RNA sequence: CUAAGAAAUUCACGGCGGGCUUGAUGUCCGCGUCUACCUGGUUCACUGCCGUGUAGGC
């Protein structure tokens, strides 16, 4: 009733398995696919496949109702792989209630950028640009890693995804997707 | 209840100096070292509508 279709993809094993890079190419091809389609009406999740909360799953599930799904990256609208997945076909969802959330976050682990932005913003001096308020004392960080090289005009990002409150508490009908490529309230298993 | 039981050695010095080891020599001949490999599980990156304001953006 929220977005009632799912694709239980299973990335097969392969003697080349950089998971950051496999999910990088997959999420990047998905980015290309949905910016070619166009629309803030799509869902993406990652079911309970992260055993620890360090790794990330070897699976995926896309949540678009009928038309965006069948027209977007699917059996039509080429993936360009069709061999490394051998995936299936979607169908209607059951009735769970884990409160349905996923999230994107990014942190700061390179104060060179911040000091350079200070130097650029109002022509800061080197001594204060060195000790006004960097975070040289401690380097923040985030656990779940995916690489996702730049869509264009850039270089290797390192994107972080935190599963939101997945509590068996309630449910609500909210927006379709936040960010750009990531649904909002999404059914979870 | 110890062949027990005890015990101040203490003082100084000129080893001196001289010298031909000499000549000579043929190491001399060989040699199959092979064979196959994923550096990949990682580059926390230039910005900026930013909030320098530790959450905030592709």
């Amino acid at each position: 009733f929220t977005m009632d279709h799912y694709l239980d993809i299973r990335l097969r094993p392969d003697p080349e398995f950089p998971p950051a890079q496999l999910m990088s190419v997959l999420f990047g091809k998905l980015h290309q696919a949905l910016v070619a389609q166009g629309g803030d009406r799509i869902g993406v999740s990652f079911p309970d496949l992260d055993e620890s909360r360090s790794r990330l799953g070897e699976r995926l599930r896309i949540h678009a109702s009928a038309d965006d799904l069948r027209a977007l990256l699917a059996r039509p609208w080429l993936e360009g792989l069709r061999d490394h997945l051998q995936f299936g076909e979607p169908a209607v969802v059951p009735h769970p209630t884990p409160y349905r959330q996923v999230s994107r976050v990014q942190a700061k682990s390179n104060p060179e950028r911040l000091r350079r932005r200070l130097m650029r913003r109002h022509d800061l001096s080197e001594e204060e640009a060195r000790k006004r308020i960097p975070d040289t004392v401690a380097r923040a960080l985030d656990l779940p890693f995916v690489t996702l090289r730049s869509q264009s005009t850039g270089q290797h990002f390192r994107l972080f995804i935190r599963h939101g409150p997945l509590q068996v508490t309630a449910e609500e009908g909210g927006f379709t997707c936040y960010g750009l490529s990531k649904g909002g309230f999404v059914p979870w298993f």
